[PDB]
């Protein structure tokens, strides 16, 4: 499938990409990639305040991926997600948008469906919970059975905290399990955007 990866955002985004790699989109850019039929644990995702070298080595605030700007594995959190896996059995796609690994910029996922997680998270965030320029799943912060699901299916389900993402953002997954309201489907086939501050 085909994705493109706009932003929107008034301000600058690292977009990353798990497999891809990476590109600085200012407001308005967009940077559009090919992902193979048949991978699995794929994810995109954007960086706020990076700082990069000619070669690209550097640090970005949020998100960074092993201070690359041309991504070759997962950032740290919190960095909102849109994850998918293609051409899975019966010839379908697996997609969602994630804050198991924390939230830091608004983002839109479509493909067959919109899914959106575009509310003031950030600025709502939880003490607890707050990072520099965004706001960590309580997993990442606490490592916890009751909010990293460790200890098999069905052993955790809501918290306040994952509800604080999940009554702002319906549609994304809250918690490791939160599967039923967060995990959808696409027939293959299906191109995809994903859109920064939607």
């Amino acid at each position: 499938a085909t994705f493109d990866i706009l932003n929107k955002c008034t301000y600058t985004v690292w977009a990353a990409a798990s497999p891809g790699g990476g590109r600085r989109l200012d407001s308005g850019q967009s940077w559009t990639i090919t992902v193979n039929p048949g991978t699995t644990n794929a994810r995109i995702w954007g960086r706020t305040s990076c700082t990069f070298d000619a070669n690209g080595r550097g640090k970005c605030e949020t998100g960074d991926c092993n201070g690359l700007l041309e991504c070759q594995g997962y950032g740290s959190p919190p960095n909102t997600l849109a994850e998918f896996a293609l051409n899975q059995p019966n010839n379908l796609d697996y997609i969602d948008i994630s804050l198991v690994d924390g939230f830091n910029i608004p983002m839109d996922f479509s493909g067959c469906r919109g899914i959106q997680c575009s509310v003031d998270i950030n600025g709502q965030c939880p003490s607890e919970l707050k990072a520099p320029g965004g706001c960590n799943n309580p997993c990442t912060v606490f490592k916890t059975n009751e909010y990293c699901c460790t200890d098999g299916p069905g052993s955790c389900g809501p918290t306040t905290y994952s509800k604080f993402f999940k009554d702002r953002c319906p549609d994304a997954y809250s918690y490791p399990q939160d599967d039923k309201t967060s995990l959808f489907t696409c027939p293959s086939g299906t191109n995809y955007k994903v859109t920064f501050c939607p």
